[PDB]
């Protein structure tokens, strides 16, 4: 709700977060349960909305660490509503055409037009964090895109896109649930593979990464949510509640 | 079930096809909701192995006449599928900049790539409809563009991609009825054309012309019944969900381990 | 020849300079095209060795008046450049596709890589100068845009690109003959529309948006040039001169391999 | 003149056609540069009256061994001529986004519009030949794509795309000398392990460019053999056939007292 929005004062700190928490709901799994069927029609007519206006234009950022439930969200909070007005951008590592011009050239290609709804799996940060970790760049070139992100995001608003930005907030061991989980399931066993488990052993830098992009590129045209995501069912909830409620602030209305 | 596939004879006519016929499902209406929903289940877990496998390309073409549910069979028959393994592509009237190329290439650029399901929502064949029904170009032209595009599917489907095209079969009184609806219907008036009804049965030997040329085996047309949205729902879904089974998709190898 | 640099001070006026300004050659159009010859060679040199380092981007920029002399411009400065190098980015009207994005998403599109030199047959500059005369959008929202180009083009600047914007100034007098030369030439005529006189009769429109744009978005990153354009022989040389100088600036080398 | 084109009968043999061939000029090396140029000019103004027209499409497609020159025609034989108006693409090595769809997928992207000429530094005829040589895909199945090509080439052409390839002959001689020289070059060097791999197999990829030719020659895109291991006949030849075929196409300045 406004427990987890981070505001624009550079004083967010990722410790005042625990993935585990569930107090915005009064509840369990069962009652949450209830609670999504309900948002999710409204978030299916939201949508048609949208679509139908043609005016706005939506864009939801997911990013969090491997397991985090980035696909978990998409799949469950996206569902039923119409595949002809939202759209799924993945950005995974990039190509040498890709790598030719700047790390936004790849990202604004994929910008939500008018009355559409682009959901980007793994965004435009991951240059300000695996680059950051992994020391592909020196320090001084990415301690710059802060304020492009920030500018970048800035001009996509004052255009109207309304921007969502998610970060799912899952513990260090419940990852290491996940991810051995994921092996042992056969349907599961393909998208792991054991390049992921150094990711794990520099823990602690993705968490500082985090803590950094959010603290800086948090603005109120574009706020950063942490979403605890160690509960699927509050996690799911959760972002259902916040976009939901972003897209009736529009107030919205079908052409006549 | 496949009487609905027409077979590369060339000798395809469309008015042995009733929109009203449901045959194929023995039942009625709600029966066949309880069917389409197991259909439907299969599909989701289907695409999910499609993705995961990333070997084979799906391609879904729609076409049909306004109103004849080509919005309709996106929604219901793709409810709950992975939005990240499944994507639409509309193809309304081409830009200037689409039509500095070849018709085909705006087409191209949507194709789908491995792992993949794309729906089609019109495509490459209205540039073989509304151009021969409303004469924008002479017949010597797109006569062409039947051969153009049985091997440009054939090009596709070497390479890789399974092709489905859904003719949605509608009758012109059905098409009156749903239309006056979209009139009276809030949430609908802004979908809403004399010209594409007073063409009505030139329409029809368009799309007849289409599919008795490029129906071929590799990309074989099925002519789907829609007067009754939960008939076409239904079998549109159990030819696709037919066709990816036919595939033998399997979850790809990890090439154990405590994490710690 | 820095005398046509803008700085970065925000009180840039445009009344400063004279479309007929030829101070910076000393000599005349003829002594000028054995200067651009010269000059055309070291750019030769310079485009194949942007092309063989690889790492840099350059994008130039340019805006003018109608009849400015912009084509005048890539097909001269660019005589001889391999085509295997260079590219040109043509922005005209926006189509309803491109209109449903923001106004740099095709702008973006369009950006240099990595050893390729770009020019930007008119630019994202476009959203706030054709934009702005003839009220395409409110003034609320356009007003915002000057520090998204600032923003924008520092960012690719950050990310290794070169950007030089010329600004190609011509006299309102000296459109009148242009404009009426392109009717009374056979091979002309068909660049001319009817819509070209009505921003014809908005000039002095033109010009405050000009001088607004150029006073806002020209930076130490990204600088402006202001160029007097009324002789083809001075504006082709010395954006040809500038154009030469920046790019021996950057101090390429040829990657060694082994 | 003539001499060069090989004919669509499937008959063409590339032991025809030697590199040290010149017999198609009279004169030597000084001659024929005079005549480059008032070819080169001739070409300049054509491409004014291809842009100002504003309806046809030119597609030149080069493809020729490592080294053979086709970075010198586009240099050599495109110097002058406006940029706003000739567009060179490139095809490397595929990406991964790339090899996700088709081979024709990529290239179908780059194919001229109307008003521009483009040219192919290397085409989609190297998924008949760099793949074929290397055993990157099944023999079966790179043998169907001689059909795809020919027929997506002429999807173009009768959709308004003249479209010339030239393959630029050299000698495996003439090769070894301008490998050595491109690493004995201080400002060349950087073009060459990877390239001396296929000089490896010199004769594989000669097999493959004259079944590639043989197949893929046809009246709406015809295959042109340059003998280029002299740098100025080679210029010289393809703009003789290039500057005859822009004036083939007749192509005029289009139609409207205005005073101000």
């Amino acid at each position: 709700m406004k427990k987890y929005r981070v505001q624009p004062d550079g004083r967010f700190e990722l410790k005042r977060f625990d993935p585990d928490d569930t107090s915005a709901f009064e509840g369990g799994k069962q009652a949450a349960l209830e609670a999504l069927a309900v948002l999710n029609r409204r978030l299916e007519k939201l949508q048609e909305l949208l679509y139908a206006e043609g005016q706005h234009k939506v864009l939801v950022v997911l990013q969090a660490m491997d397991a985090g439930g980035k696909d978990g969200t998409i799949r469950v909070v996206f569902d039923g509503v119409n595949p002809s007005g939202v759209r799924v951008a993945s950005f995974g590592v990039p190509t040498e055409q890709e790598l030719a011009r700047d790390y936004l050239w790849r990202v604004h290609q994929q910008v939500p037009r008018k009355g559409e709804l682009v959901i980007f799996d793994r965004s435009h940060y991951e240059d300000v964090l695996v680059v950051r970790v992994k020391n592909l760049v020196p320090q001084q070139v990415w301690q710059k895109r802060y304020r492009h992100i920030r500018e970048f995001e800035r001009m996509l608003a004052d255009e109207g896109t309304t921007i969502l930005k998610f970060f799912l907030h899952i513990s260090k061991d419940e990852q290491r649930q996940r991810l051995q989980e994921r092996l042992d399931n056969p349907e599961k066993r393909w998208k792991f593979r054991m390049g992921d488990l150094e990711d794990r052993r520099l823990w602690d830098r993705y968490q500082e990464a985090y803590e950094a992009a959010i603290r800086e590129t948090s603005t109120e045209y574009a706020p950063w949510y942490v979403i605890p995501a160690n509960k699927n069912w509050y996690r799911n909830w959760l972002v259902s509640h916040i976009l939901v409620e972003t897209l009736e602030g529009l107030a919205m209305q079908y052409p006549q």
